[PDB]
């Protein structure tokens, strides 16, 4: 059983979402004035989300058992290992930022009462945490109980299509030769596309 | 001026993209994102898009015949065909910059255990094809990857999304004190050379702790 709460100023973006419940919360519901952001101390472009509104939202939503997940380009890497680790958690809260990010004290304050993970889902920049939340939720939930090397190419019928043949070994019924061909394809694809996974220099 | 076509058996998954597009960019003809149900190109009454893998194994593989027809209709020789896959080349910020000046992206979203490899291989004989991974984790299908790619690319196209190496360090804003934590005094010092040096050291420390691979 897992509960996931997602906090965002764009709850609509999360629409693409019994052993797991997912709830989406509008951050603005915790404002009192009739502004969630302000200019950065020390200068710089763009705006930063104020800690005040976040603190009130997280106070209500989180407990000491919560794993608070904060997407950010500056985070620790979120990998399949991370997804395995989080798949056995009772409660994930995903705090989705916008603008140029969230005041650091939100995470620092939260870490005084719960576990906090600032994470990056890849080396590119999004406009906010929502797309990262969808990625994290998908990668985690498919591993929940009750639900290295790159994969090689896959094929299905027909055996010949547009004059292109399925590799004959896959039609041979020889499990050992198929196992070996697939292993070779995987290691070949890994060296070509992700040499770092095998301990070699990146392009 | 960019056209993006997304092909998927879950067209509603792409709803957040069409939502996050400012009307001004659309009416200025800067961008157009269209989403297509793959089942429109199925051949049978059961609208089949998958079939068992040659060589055996778990799960299912998406049929080449259906994808071939869809891409034939949607793509041209000028198309950059983007195919998300856990086994792809890494999609990075550099990739996003490169793709941001393309006239036509087509994103082919797979499900099940992926798409028959002949689809990409056939397409590559008449257009540019890019099999890409967005990170080292496994999704259920290509749609969340398409969302990430579209957002990372379109935020680099001037005026499209409303937005205007070492890791970035921490950021702070009002109030100067909150739950017992003060904003680092240096940021309020008005010594802008010192602030830059402080920020640089924060970046260096954070990169060491979180991403030593970058050093
Ligand atoms: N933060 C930040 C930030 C900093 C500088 C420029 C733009 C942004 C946008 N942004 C605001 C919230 C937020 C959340 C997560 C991502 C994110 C994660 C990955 N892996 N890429 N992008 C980005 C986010
Ligand atoms: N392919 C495949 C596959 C292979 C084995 C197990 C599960 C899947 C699921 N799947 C089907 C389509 C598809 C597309 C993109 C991703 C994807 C990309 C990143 N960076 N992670 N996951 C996954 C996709």
């Amino acid at each position: 059983s897992m509960k996931i709460d997602v906090v965002t100023i764009f709850p609509e973006y999360l629409q693409p979402v019994g052993l797991v419940d997912v709830a989406v919360h509008d951050l603005r519901r915790w404002t009192h004035d009739v502004s969630v952001d302000d200019s950065p101390y020390g200068g710089g472009p763009g705006m930063v989300m104020k800690p005040t509104v976040w603190g009130d939202a997280l106070d209500e939503i989180c407990t000491s058992e919560t794993l608070l997940v904060v997407p950010t380009p500056a985070g620790y890497p979120f990998t399949q290992e991370t997804a395995w680790q989080w798949s056995t958690e009772d409660h994930l809260v995903i705090a989705c930022g916008r603008y140029e990010g969230i005041d650091q004290r939100v995470a620092d304050d939260a870490a005084t009462r719960m576990r906090v993970r600032e994470v990056s889902i890849g080396d590119y920049v999004l406009n906010g945490g929502e797309a990262a939340a969808l990625v994290i939720i998908e990668a985690v939930l498919r591993l929940v109980p009750g639900v290295s090397l790159l994969e090689g190419p896959s094929y299905t019928r027909p055996p010949s299509w547009r004059g292109m043949d399925v590799p004959p070994v896959l039609l041979s019924g020889d499990h050992a030769k198929i196992a070996a061909w697939r292993a070779e394809q995987s290691r070949q694809r890994t060296i070509e596309r992700r040499p770092d996974l095998l301990g070699f220099d990146s392009p």
